[PDB]
């Protein structure tokens, strides 16, 4: 298929904020590899004039989750949260970034 447009590797938290702050649509997001917690992933998401960040948590077996529902891949967790909100305070659905192209 195609590589996913949402995996940014080891981009600093502040550079994820810089990039997402130029996005127009709420829910534009990326997965990055945390610098403060090496070996952990973080999800950064545009919402309004902000950028929210969430830890990608692991269970004892290595499944990934944000809150309660967990998955066998980052790819399945991202796809799940295209239609189930990532936030408990707003309805925020992941959508791909509109890329410089
Ligand atoms: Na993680």
């Amino acid at each position: 298929m195609k590589p996913h447009p949402w995996f940014f590797g080891k981009i600093p938290r502040a550079k994820a904020e810089e990039m997402l702050s130029k996005q127009r649509h709420d829910g534009a997001f990326l997965i990055r590899e945390s610098e403060s917690a090496p070996g952990d992933f973080s999800l950064s998401v545009k919402f309004g004039n902000d950028v929210q960040h969430f830890k990608v948590l692991r269970d004892g077996a290595g499944k990934y989750f944000l809150w309660v529902v967990k998955f066998n891949s980052l790819n399945e967790l991202v796809d799940y949260h295209r239609s189930t909100s990532v936030s408990r305070n707003q309805q925020i659905f992941l959508r791909d970034i509109e890329q410089v192209p």
